[PDB]
């Protein structure tokens, strides 16, 4: 009796939901088992069928719960080692992310079960995908955005990687949900047809895996460095230790010019400001270009503007070789999109008037344009891209230019220790790769060091935490994807479609 009542029922189908979104976080590296995207979204689909908007709504939230909650609880190794916050407050603001990133998620089947209530094809194939890409991006919008966990990124060794150097991962988000959809609607109506539909829809694009946008430029191969100096994250200001990971880089690095074209250090490899540093960024200048070589790094840069104040930078610096170095080069590329609650706060700035002085940062890093131009060394044309921002696919590919010869990005994820967030960020990193058909070097602090191929694969990887220099052929290529040429306008224009007919379909029912 009581396990049959009404609130029973939904509370089970609560439960459920909150399974069903963890099986999501397999389908993510390290996991990458790309069938638990379609079982975690059938999930969500068919537990939201036959449900008044708000219980649905609380069913998208719990399986948003179970996702977020299982797919990024990695943030707690950075807080509960930083933050010097209480065990269980460092919890409570872990839970509190995941709460809120469920927002989308339960906005997302709240809004579907209101307009389509029905157990239908359209639902499930037309509305839902195009509602899911709306949510998708508010939840990769809203206060600069999250859109970390997005199945899309699963199946970069999948059947349906084809379509990313097509129209982008989120016509991969859109075909999954569509294809899962489908799968739940034969599931609950027992119904062969939606399945039928399910399979063909998510078999055609298979072959598309095979198409090379690209042709390689053997004329250019070149042999790349990359040093994954594995700098153990620091709390004071010492020159001390500054030196040492000076020493460290410049040990690694001397034996190779003159030997790799081109050499990388991480994100904010030198930890000290550029212009303190003036002497030795000189000194290591001339040795590579003495021998031919040419160095990309980051480095912090606090630029005294017109205003005599200080403009913050996370910044990449050329030198050697096609690079000369000098303060005032434009060879440079300054980081646009700062990460949420690791490089500002969201909102600090509407409150900033009411805290005292002494409580705000020491300083705060502002911010590089939208659009950067490719960084040039050693006559590489390099699109690059610090950190989380690999993770932006639209702003990669909008600075992205067709004389680009291999993406880069660097980054240092040892904040997050062995967890499977240095994992999901590298797996993000190469679709990046895929959909613009480029090769990726990926140089980091401790992991995860790589160098991706045209087509997303992994073609040379060196283990996380480790001091160790990646060292391998590279050859760059040209030819431009239709995503390359586009950016998502034709997903949007899809899903404007599918949204005007869904909700036109909706409306008649008046
Ligand atoms: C029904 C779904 C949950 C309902 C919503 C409540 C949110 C859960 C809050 C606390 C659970 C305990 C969290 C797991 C146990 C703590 C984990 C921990 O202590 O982590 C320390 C360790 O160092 C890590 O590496
Ligand atoms: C097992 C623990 C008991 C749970 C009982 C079953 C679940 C309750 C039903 C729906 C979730 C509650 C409402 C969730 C949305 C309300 C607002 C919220 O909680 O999220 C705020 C967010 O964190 C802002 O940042
Ligand atoms: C264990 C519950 C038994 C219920 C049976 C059905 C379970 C639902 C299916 C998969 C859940 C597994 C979730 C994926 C595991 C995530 C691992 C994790 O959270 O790692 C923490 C941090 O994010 C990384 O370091
Ligand atoms: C009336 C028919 C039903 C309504 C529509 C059915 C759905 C169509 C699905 C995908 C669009 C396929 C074409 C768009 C994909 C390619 C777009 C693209 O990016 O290619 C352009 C670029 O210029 C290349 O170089
Ligand atoms: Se969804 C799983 C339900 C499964 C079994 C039901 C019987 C449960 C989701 C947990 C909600 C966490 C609430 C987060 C929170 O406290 O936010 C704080 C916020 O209000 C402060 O602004
Ligand atoms: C409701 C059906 C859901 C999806 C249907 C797909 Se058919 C299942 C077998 C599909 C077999 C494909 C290989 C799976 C995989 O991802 O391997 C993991 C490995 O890479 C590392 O764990
Ligand atoms: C990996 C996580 C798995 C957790 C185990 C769940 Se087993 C239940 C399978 C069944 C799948 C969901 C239940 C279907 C349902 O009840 O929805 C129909 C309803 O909407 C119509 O009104
Ligand atoms: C219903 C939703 C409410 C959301 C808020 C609940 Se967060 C649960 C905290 C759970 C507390 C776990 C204990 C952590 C710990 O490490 O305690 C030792 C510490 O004092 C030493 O630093
Ligand atoms: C009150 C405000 C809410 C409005 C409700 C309808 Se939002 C319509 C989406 C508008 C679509 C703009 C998309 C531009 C873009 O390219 O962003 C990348 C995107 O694909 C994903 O990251
Ligand atoms: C781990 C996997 C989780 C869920 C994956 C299964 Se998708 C369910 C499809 C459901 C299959 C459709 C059944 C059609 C039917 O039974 O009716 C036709 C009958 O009349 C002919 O004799
Ligand atoms: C990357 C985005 C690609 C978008 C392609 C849209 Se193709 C239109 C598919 C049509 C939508 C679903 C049709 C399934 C169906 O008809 O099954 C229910 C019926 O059998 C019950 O009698
Ligand atoms: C009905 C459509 C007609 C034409 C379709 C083009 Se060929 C169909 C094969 C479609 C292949 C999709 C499934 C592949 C898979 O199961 O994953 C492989 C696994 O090893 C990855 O880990
Ligand atoms: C007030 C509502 C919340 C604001 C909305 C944005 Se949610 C905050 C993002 C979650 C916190 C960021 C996670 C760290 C990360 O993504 O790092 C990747 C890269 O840095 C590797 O080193
Ligand atoms: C289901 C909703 C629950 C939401 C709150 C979950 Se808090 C669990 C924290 C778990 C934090 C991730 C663990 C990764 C790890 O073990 O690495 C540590 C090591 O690297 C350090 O250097
Ligand atoms: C249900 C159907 C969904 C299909 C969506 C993925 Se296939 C889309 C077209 C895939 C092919 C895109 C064409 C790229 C191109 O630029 O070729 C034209 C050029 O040769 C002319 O001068
Ligand atoms: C009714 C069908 C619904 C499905 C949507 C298909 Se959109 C058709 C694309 C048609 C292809 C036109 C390509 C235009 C181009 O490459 O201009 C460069 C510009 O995008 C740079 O911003
Ligand atoms: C219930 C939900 C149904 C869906 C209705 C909302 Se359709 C949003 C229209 C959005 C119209 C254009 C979006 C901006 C754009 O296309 O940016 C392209 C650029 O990034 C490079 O390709
Ligand atoms: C029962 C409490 C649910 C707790 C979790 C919900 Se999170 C939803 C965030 C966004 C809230 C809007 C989603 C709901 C919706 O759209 O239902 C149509 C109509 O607006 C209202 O009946
Ligand atoms: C309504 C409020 C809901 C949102 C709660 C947010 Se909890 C804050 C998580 C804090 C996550 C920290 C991530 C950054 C990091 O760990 O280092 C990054 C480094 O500074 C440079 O990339």
């Amino acid at each position: 009796m009581a396990f049959a009542s009404l609130i029973e029922r939904q509370r089970i189908r609560l439960l459920l939901a909150l399974l069903f979104g963890a099986c999501g976080t397999l389908a993510f590296s390290p996991y990458d088992v790309w069938p638990a995207a379609i079982i975690s979204l059938m999930g969500l689909q068919a537990l939201t069928f036959n449900r008044r908007p708000l219980q649905s709504a609380a069913i998208g939230f719990c399986w948003g719960f179970g996702l977020f909650g299982s797919g990024i609880n990695w943030v707690y190794v950075s807080i509960a080692t930083f933050g010097g916050m209480p065990g269980p407050v460092n919890i409570f603001l872990v839970v509190l992310l995941a709460a809120y990133l469920s927002l989308y998620t339960g906005l997302f089947a709240g809004v579907l079960s209101r307009l389509w209530p029905k157990t239908t094809w359209l639902r499930v194939a037309i509305a839902a995908p195009a509602l899911w890409q709306v949510t998708e991006f508010l939840r990769g919008w809203v206060l600069t955005g999250f859109p970390w966990l997005q199945f899309g990124y699963s199946q970069i060794d999948g059947p349906l990687k084809g379509l990313a150097p097509i129209m982008g991962v989120e016509a991969i988000n859109f075909l999954l949900m569509m294809v899962s959809g489908l799968l739940a609607l034969a599931l609950v109506k027992r119904n062969w047809r939606p399945l039928v539909v399910a399979v063909v829809l998510f078999a055609l694009p298979f072959p598309l895996r095979y198409i090379q946008w690209f042709t390689p430029q053997p004329e250019k191969t070149i042999q790349v460095s990359m040093v994954q100096g594995d700098i153990p994250q620091s709390l004071k200001w010492d020159e001390g230790q500054l030196l040492n990971t000076l020493k460290i880089y410049y040990n690694a690095t001397a034996p190779l010019m003159g030997k790799s074209s081109l050499i990388i250090w991480p994100e904010s490899a030198i930890t000290d400001l550029e212009i303190n540093q003036q002497p030795f960024l000189k000194a290591l200048d001339g040795e590579l270009r003495d021998k031919g070589s040419s160095l990309v790094t980051g480095i912090v840069d606090a630029r005294l503007n017109k205003q005599n104040r200080y403009d913050t930078y996370n910044t990449i610096i050329t030198l050697g070789k096609g690079a000369p170095y000098s303060y005032e080069s434009a060879d440079r590329y300054n980081k646009n999109h700062l990460v949420p609650f690791g490089e500002f706060v969201p909102l600090e700035s509407i409150l900033r008037p009411l805290a005292p002085f002494f409580d705000l940062p020491m300083s705060s890093f502002s911010r590089g344009p939208y659009i950067q131009p490719p960084l040039s060394a050693n006559g590489i044309e390099l699109t690059a891209a610090i950190c989380y921002e690999i993770i932006l696919g639209e702003q990669v590919r909008d600075n992205f230019r067709p004389d680009t010869d291999y993406l880069l990005t660097i980054s240092n994820d040892a904040w997050f220790g062995k967890s499977i967030g240095p994992w999901q960020h590298f797996q993000m990193a190469r679709m990046r790769a895929l959909e613009l058909a480029r090769p990726l070097l990926r140089s980091t602090n401790n992991g995860i060091t790589a160098v991706i191929g045209p087509q997303g694969e992994i073609q040379a990887m060196i283990p996380q935490f480790t001091r160790e220099v990646l060292t391998t052929n590279v050859t760059p290529t040209t030819g431009l994807t239709p995503y390359a040429r586009t950016g998502n306008w034709p997903l949007w224009v899809l899903t404007a479609l599918f949204g005007f007919a869904a909700v036109l379909m909706s409306l008649r029912q008046r």
